[PDB]
C-alpha cells in the first residue's frame, strides 16, 4: 500500500462490480433508496499541520537546526507550497478529486436505480438532499447532483424536495441542513448554531465528548501507542532527514515546543495562513491550543501533509507545487505504515468500535440509523420521497460503521491499555472504513415487509452476521429483520426473516 489512512482518496468500482449487483427476488420491485456519504477529497481542514511545521521550521532556521541549506530550502519550499495551495482552494474545501468522486457516485447512483427514478419522474416522486452544513459536505452533494442529473439526462431535475433550512441560497440551495443525523458528534453545528441543551441531540453530543475526554482506557491505550518504541524511533528517523540531532533531542527533552500561534508560543495569539482572508476563510486561522511537543507530534504532522497531498492532485500545480513523499522513500516507506497505525488508532479508540465493554464511542450514530429506518417507513406509509441522499463526515461514518457492524468495524479491541489495537490483531483500517467519499447506500424493494440490500463504498455487502437474510446466500434482508438485528441486543427473527 501507500498508507494514506483516512485520507485515502475514493476507489471507484470498476465496470464489472457496478454491473453485477444482485437482483432482488422474484416479485419485488424498487420503492426506495438512501445514502450517507463522507465528503469527497479535501484540502487541509485548517491551518494546523502545515502551520505547526512552519513554526518549527522558523525556529530551526533561527537556531541552525536544519541539516543543510539545501534540506532547509526543500522543506520550507514544500511547506510554503502546500499552504499556498490550501489558501487558494480555501481551507476545509473540496478539491477537484472530491468533485470527480462524487460526480461518479451520483452517476452510478441513478444508474443502479434507473427503474425507481424513472418511475419517480413519471409519478412525481421527490428526492431529498441533506448536508451537515459544512461546505465540503454540501459541495460533495452538489457534484453528486451534477453526476446524477447527467446520467439521467436531466429527467429528475424537477423532482427535488425544497429544503426548509437550506445550506445556502446559491449552489447549495437543494440541501437541507441536518446536523442531528449528519453532525451528531459535536454540540456546535457547522453553520454556527448549537444543539439546544436538554434535547436528545445535545445529550448525545455532550455525553460523548465528556466520555472521550475522561476515559482512562482510551487515554492509556493512546499513550501506549504513542510511546511505542518502534513508533518513537520512526518519528525520530523520519525527522532526522531534515533536522539535526541537537534540535530533535532538544524537542524531545522539552526544551523546544511550538503552539499554533503567531510566534509559536502558548500566549502568541491567533495565527492565520499568509495570503489568506480570515473573514472569508476562518479555517485558515488555526486552533491556538494545537501544539508540537514531541518528535511524535512533528512526525505525525509531516505524515498528515504527506497523506493530504494524495487528495490535492489538481491543486498541486503552478508555483505552489509541493511534495512530501520524498521523505517516505525506501526504508522510510514503512515509517508511513506505522504512522498510519498511530493515526488509525486515535480514530479507532475515539470514534470507532474502540475497546470492549463500552458502546459510547459509536452509539452516537443512533439518530442516523434511526433516520435510515424511519425514511423507509415514510415511503411504505405512502410518502412520495423515493430517495434520501446525505452528505457528511468521517466523524459520521466511523461510529455509523461501528454501530451497524460493517466490514472492518466488527471487532472491538481488548479492555486493556497494553493489549491494544494493532493492524495485526484488528481488521479496522481508516483507508477502508472511512476513505474520502466513503458511503453507505441502501436499496429497498417491495412486493409484505420490504427488503433491503446494502452497498458499502459501492461493494455489495451482507449486513452484520447476526442478521438473517431472506434466503441462504442472499444479501437482501427483511425490514422487520433489520429493525430487530440492528438493535442493541442484535436479535434475529430467525426463520421469520426468510421469505
Amino acid at each position: 500500500g501507500r498508507y494514506y489512512s483516512s485520507k485515502q482518496p475514493y476507489v471507484a468500482p470498476n465496470d464489472a462490480t457496478a454491473s453485477s449487483y444482485s437482483k432482488a427476488p422474484k416479485g419485488y420491485g424498487p420503492i426506495y433508496t438512501e445514502s450517507m456519504a463522507r465528503h469527497g477529497s479535501r484540502g487541509l481542514s485548517s491551518y494546523k499541520y502545515d502551520a505547526l511545521l512552519m513554526r518549527m521550521a522558523e525556529t530551526a532556521a533561527r537556531d541552525g537546526g536544519f541539516k543543510s541549506e539545501a534540506i532547509k530550502a526543500e522543506f520550507v519550499k514544500n511547506l510554503s507550497g502546500i499552504t499556498a495551495a490550501n489558501v487558494e482552494n480555501g481551507y476545509g474545501m473540496l478539491t477537484g478529486q472530491g468533485a470527480q468522486q462524487h460526480y461518479g457516485i451520483g452517476e452510478r447512483a441513478y444508474q443502479r436505480n434507473r427503474s425507481l427514478f424513472d418511475q419517480a419522474a413519471a409519478d412525481g416522486g421527490t428526492i431529498a438532499y441533506q448536508s451537515s452544513g459544512e461546505a465540503r459536505a454540501t459541495e460533495s452533494g452538489e457534484n453528486f447532483e451534477k453526476g446524477f442529473n447527467e446520467a439521467s439526462g436531466g429527467r429528475l431535475i424537477g423532482n427535488v424536495s425544497a429544503p426548509t433550512n437550506p445550506a445556502d441560497s446559491g449552489n447549495g440551495k437543494d440541501f437541507q441542513k441536518n446536523p442531528d443525523t449528519l453532525y451528531f458528534h459535536k454540540v456546535q453545528n457547522p453553520d454556527g448554531t448549537s444543539k439546544v441543551p436538554g434535547t436528545k441531540a445535545y445529550d448525545i453530543a455532550n455525553n460523548y465528548q465528556n466520555f472521550v475526554a475522561n476515559d482512562a482506557t482510551i487515554a492509556g491505550a493512546e499513550k501506549t501507542i504513542g510511546d511505542n518504541v518502534d513508533v518513537k524511533r520512526a518519528s525520530h528517523d523520519l525527522l532526522s532527514q531534515i533536522f539535526t540531532e541537537e534540535f530533535l533531542a532538544k524537542l524531545e527533552n522539552g526544551e523546544y515546543k511550538w503552539y499554533n500561534t503567531t510566534d509559536g508560543t502558548k500566549k502568541g495569539g491567533k495565527n492565520c495562513a499568509p495570503g489568506a482572508d480570515a473573514s472569508k476563510d476562518p479555517d485558515a486561522c488555526g486552533e491556538v491550543s494545537k501544539k508540537i511537543k514531541s518528535e511524535y507530534d512533528a512526525a505525525m504532522d509531516l505524515y498528515n501533509l504527506y497523506i493530504i497531498a494524495a487528495d490535492m492532485h489538481n491543486e498541486n500545480t503552478g508555483d505552489h507545487t509541493f511534495a512530501f513523499d520524498q521523505y517516505f522513500q525506501g526504508a522510510y516507506a514503512d515509517d508511513a505504515r506505522m504512522f498510519a497505525w498511530a493515526l488509525d488508532a486515535e480514530d479507532f479508540y475515539e470514534k470507532g468500535p474502540s475497546y470492549a465493554g463500552q458502546n459510547e464511542t459509536y452509539s452516537i450514530a443512533q439518530p442516523l440509523l434511526d433516520d435510515f429506518l424511519n425514511t423507509i417507513d415514510a415511503r411504505v406509509n405512502g410518502g412520495s420521497t423515493v430517495a434520501t441522499f446525505r452528505f457528511a463526515h468521517a466523524e459520521t461514518m466511523m461510529p455509523f460503521a461501528a454501530l451497524l457492524g460493517l466490514p472492518g468495524s466488527t471487532q472491538q479491541a481488548p479492555a486493556s491499555t497494553t493489549d491494544v489495537y494493532t493492524y495485526g490483531n484488528n481488521e479496522w483500517r481508516g483507508e477502508s472504513v472511512t476513505p474520502m467519499a466513503a458511503n453507505v447506500q441502501w436499496d429497498v424493494y417491495a412486493r409484505y415487509t420490504p427488503i433491503v440490500r446494502m452497498l458499502y463504498n459501492e461493494n455489495e455487502v451482507p449486513f452484520r452476521s447476526e442478521c438473517t437474510p431472506v434466503a441462504d446466500g442472499s444479501t437482501w434482508y427483511k425490514l422487520t429483520e433489520l429493525k430487530s438485528c440492528l438493535a442493541a441486543d442484535h436479535k434475529t427473527l430467525g426463520q421469520d426473516a426468510r421469505i
